[PDB]
């Protein structure tokens, strides 16, 4: 019964997921001022021209667009990454008020909402497998500021009336990723985890130096979907991010300068 309210939500998981007081939680924030550049870090390559996009999901914390991971058809490899990774599904987290919704920070810096690619490690042949290694992840995010319109988030925004409440799956076949990406692939990297229970230390995070920027409108129909089922009592689905958890032993990596 975890969630993102008062007597359910992020302060509380650690009682049924007590790795919520891990070595390797995420989100973090991002000091640019003490994130170091490694210069052996290696371009992303981000290969998702044969995506296969199945279907949407609201699973009652997020939704998610599923892609179909059973061939090498959108990987992940490069960057720091050793291997290819196949992207499963993404998602977004985002707020009630633009100030706010992101799950990372830079700077302490909130955004309006951040984008979740999510992608598994194919030497552990399956995504459950994949959970359950330190390598079994790699996480691309990607922060949203509220100004002009995204294009390619409009076919997304436009299907959510479709899957208002928890439990809704819409067809959602011919979705386009790189319509979701900034210009610049630069990048701050670090080891972590799921950001929802179960919370498992089993993510490389990659997350863009440059936002991408969405419309009012668009943040607005995200706003309007429910955590709840049909026929329960409507609650927003909103302020579903986890706050920022302590760096502990670990070093942020920058890809630029
Ligand atoms: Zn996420």
């Amino acid at each position: 019964h975890w969630g993102y309210g008062k007597h359910n939500g992020p302060e509380h998981w650690h009682k049924d997921f007590p790795i919520a007081k891990g070595e390797r939680q995420s989100p973090v924030d991002i000091d640019t001022h003490t994130a170091k550049y490694d210069p052996s870090l290696k371009p992303l390559s981000v290969s998702y021209d044969q995506a296969t996009s199945l279907r949407i999901l609201n699973n009652g914390h997020a939704f998610n667009v599923e892609f179909d991971d059973s061939q090498d058809k959108a990987v992940l490899k490069g960057g720091p990454l050793d291997g290819t990774y196949r992207l499963i599904q993404f998602h977004f987290h985002w707020g009630s008020l633009d100030g706010q919704g992101s799950e990372h920070t830079v700077d302490k810096k909130k955004y309006a909402a951040e984008l979740h690619l999510v992608h598994w490690n194919t030497k552990y042949g399956d995504f459950g497998k994949a959970v359950q290694q330190p390598d079994g992840l790699a996480v691309l995010g990607i922060f949203l500021k509220v100004g002009s319109a995204k294009p390619g988030l409009q076919k997304v925004v436009d299907v959510l009336d479709s899957i208002k409440t928890k439990g809704k799956s819409a067809d959602f076949t011919n979705f386009d990723p790189r319509g979701l990406l900034p210009e610049s692939l630069d990048y701050w990297t670090y080891p972590g985890s799921l950001t929802t229970p179960p919370l498992l230390e089993c993510v490389t995070w990659i997350v863009l130096k440059e936002p991408i920027s969405v419309s009012s409108e668009q943040v607005l129909k995200f706003r309007k979907l429910n955590f709840n089922g049909e026929g329960e009592p409507e609650e927003l689905m909103v302020d579903n991010w986890r706050p920022a958890q302590p760096l502990k032993n670990r070093q942020i990596k920058a890809s630029f300068k």
